[PDB]
């Protein structure tokens, strides 16, 4: 969840944000209410504003359908999907503002370092709120220019490295890291960007490379939830999987973390208020994690029944 901007005055105003996960999309669906005003580009798009008269999930895709009477920018429908920007204008209740903070405290960005390199020259910067902030430079048979660059990247301390630049210097550098610095190389990626220095960092940001990194960090957390569920299944300790088991555990509000496959929600919402389960888990301090069957974590989850939970205590007894 990205919060592009807000101008709240006395808890009322506009908040412009971007959902980055199905979790986000799911929360926005209950945040946006009939009566509010939503701005989004639609269609040469045009970005309209509508006084929401209905909010609902699509049936055959992860999309939030928001419809109402055009107000700014007749009637129109805005379809919200992950990665799309939208502005919600209303009087905000503390619950929603809280959920938004949590959503944000869920999409934290790792310390990212960008390195543009070309024969005999390199410049690195770290990502900060205002943009890329240069951290060092290095200028040029035996090069060993690489070793010097690598040593200072290693001393700056970060988790992900974006390596860009003209030609193959960037490529050979990564190989250099794969051999001399395996731990740094495992979290480094080479992008097609040719620019260098300031120009380069700007292009990197334009290509949404960072957005992809975040995307991987999220999928990595889902796999970790699948591993915990598995270890729990192995130890036969504090876990439930399958709707029946989960409902049983929920009866005692033993759900710490509810894991659910997007396909599951779609199929179930047709038969019962599956979303009520999710609201109830959270209302009880539980966390909801919606995984997309488009990736591996959600596929595994489906294999186990499409829905599982990490418990606060056993309940089989």
């Amino acid at each position: 969840m990205q919060i592009v901007e807000e101008n709240l005055r006395d808890n009322e105003g506009e908040i412009k944000l971007i959902p980055e996960t199905l979790d986000d999309l799911w929360h926005l669906r209950f945040i946006i209410e009939k009566g509010d005003v939503v701005f989004a580009t639609t269609k040469v798009t045009v970005r309209l504003g509508i006084e929401v008269e209905k909010v609902e999930f699509h049936r055959f895709a992860n999309r939030l359908r928001v419809s109402g009477k055009i107000v700014a920018g007749g009637y129109h429908t805005l379809n919200i999907t992950v990665g799309k920007e939208l502005s919600i204008i209303k009087k905000w209740k503390p619950e929603q503002l809280e959920r938004l903070r949590r959503a944000v405290e869920d999409s934290n960005r790792p310390e990212i370092v960008m390195l543009t390199i070309e024969e005999g020259y390199a410049v690195a910067g770290v990502l900060r709120q205002w943009g890329v902030e240069e951290i060092f430079e290095e200028r040029m048979s035996r090069k060993e220019f690489f070793g010097e660059v690598a040593a200072k990247l290693e001393s700056f301390d970060f988790k992900y490295l974006i390596v860009a630049g003209p030609g193959f210097a960037k490529n050979d550098f990564l190989d250099f890291l794969k051999e001399r610095y395996p731990e740094m190389a495992k979290n480094a990626v080479v992008v097609d960007v040719s620019s260098v220095g300031s120009r380069g960092f700007i292009e990197i940001l334009k290509r949404r490379v960072v957005d992809k990194i975040v995307g991987e960090v999220r999928l990595a957390e889902e796999a970790e939830y699948i591993d915990r569920l598995l270890e729990g299944i192995a130890k036969g300790e504090r876990v439930a999987y399958g709707l029946d088991e989960v409902r049983e555990a929920h009866n005692y509000r033993a759900i710490e973390v509810l894991l659910v496959a997007d396909e599951f929600l779609l199929e179930e919402r047709e038969k019962w208020d599956v979303d009520g389960l999710l609201r109830e888990v959270e209302e009880s301090g539980g966390k909801v994690v919606i995984m997309s069957t488009e990736f591996e974590p959600g596929k595994r989850l489906m294999s186990l029944g499409g829905i599982a939970a990490l418990l606060r205590f056993n309940v089989k007894g």
